Formats: structure tokens, sequence, C-alpha cells
């Protein structure tokens, strides 16, 4: 079970990143940084030809309220992404044709301060679409959930043999779990993007959710954003 049904106008920075590995379409979450750039998880896109990638935006349900789609991804920017461990699981998608932002259904998220860490015990709002290879239209609804940030060292012991980097935080809410398609999901406080959802398929039962800490990469993100 994921979060509750949510209108795109509540989380207008949320997008779906569509890829086509192995002749099959998959979706991950993403965040609008501007009309030119989208922030997502690296593992979804690192080995995918940019010209195959599609950004779906302004969507409350990927099927039933499809919003808009931008099939003009020109480049994928990575920051020392490590395949084996998924260290630095963050990526910027560049567009050659800009997103048609209306400031309503589609709006950029605000970037955090350098090295910003959401306080332990505070809430973060994750939004996204979950797994896309399902038959139920409701499975394709935009969902959001308020998760409580938990202790990082405590979160690392729960993940056991799975390496987690310095550039993450963890959050959890009882009875809520993210799906593999929730990788790249924007995670906010107010309209400030504090996390990008990570996903570890081999994680233990009951494990907290892990998020790449946007504050750790905001210098690198700003460098890419200023390109256009």
């Amino acid at each position: 079970k994921g979060g509750e049904k949510t209108d795109i106008k509540q989380v207008p920075w949320t997008v779906a990143v569509r890829t086509y590995p192995g002749e099959e379409s998959l979706t991950c979450g993403g965040a609008i940084l501007s009309q030119w750039f989208v922030l997502t998880a690296a593992h979804c896109v690192f080995d995918q030809k940019p010209e195959t990638i599609v950004i779906q935006y302004e969507s409350t349900n990927l099927w039933e309220d499809p919003g808009k789609s931008d099939p003009y991804v020109s480049h994928v920017y990575l920051s020392f992404y490590r395949q084996e461990t998924m260290e630095n699981d963050i990526a910027i998608l560049e567009l050659s044709r800009p997103l048609k932002l209306d400031g309503l259904k589609s709006k950029p998220a605000k970037l955090p301060d350098i090295e910003f860490r959401p306080k332990t015990g505070s809430d973060v709002l994750v939004s996204g679409y979950g797994d896309g290879q399902t038959m139920d239209p409701k499975d394709h609804d935009l969902k959001s959930a308020q998760l409580t940030v938990v202790d990082l060292d405590e979160c690392r012991t729960k993940y056991g043999p799975i390496f987690l980097s310095l550039q993450v935080f963890c959050a959890q809410k009882v009875g809520v779990s993210l799906e593999s398609g929730d990788a790249g999901d924007p995670t906010v406080q107010q309209d400030t993007l504090v996390g990008v959802a990570a996903y570890f398929p081999k994680r233990p039962e009951g494990a907290p959710e892990v998020f790449t800490k946007v504050g750790s990469y905001v210098s690198w993100i700003q460098d890419i954003i200023k390109k256009k």
C-alpha cells in the first residue's frame, strides 16, 4: 500500500520519467527543476539513450489524466553513479524542447540550502506513481505520503549488508511502502525539494524508505541548471 490519491496541483513539480529497457516501458518519479531540467534517480536512466526517454507531467493519473509529455530528452547528467551499490543515485535530465510550465499543474520545486538535512522527527512529503507495469488504472494515480524522518545510523543498521552513502536520509510511515517505480520520487518540505527517493529491491522487511539528500548535490545541480 502506497500513499493517498493526490491532485497534481498539490505537488506540481512531480513528473513521471518513462524509459524503455528491454522492449518494455517502465516509469520512475522525477522533479521539475525548471523548464529545461528534471531531477530523477540515476538507476532508472544511467544506461538509457536520452532520445528514448519521455517526461510525463501535469498528470493526476498516468492513464486517465495523462497531462503532457515531453519526448525531447537530450542528455543525462550523472554524478559518479555506482551501479553495484547505487551510491549517488541521482540524475539530471536535460531537454532540447522545454516543458510547457503553466505554474499550476507544472511548477519547479525550490532547491534546499547546501548540505540541508531534514530534521529527524519532521515530516517529508513524497509524491509519485508507483509501479507502472500493472493493469489497474487506480494503480496509476498520483499518490502522496507524509513520512517521518528517522535516525540515519539506526536506518543503516536496519539495511544491514546494503551500503548506504553519507548523502542520504531515511523516512517512514507505518502501513506505507514505496514501490520500485517510486525511485526518483520528489520529496519535499513545503515546496523545497529535500530528497529524491531511492529504492533497494533487496531491502529487509519493515525497512525505512531511503532518499538521496538533495542538499548534498545542490552545488552540482546548480552548475547543471545554469547551462540553460
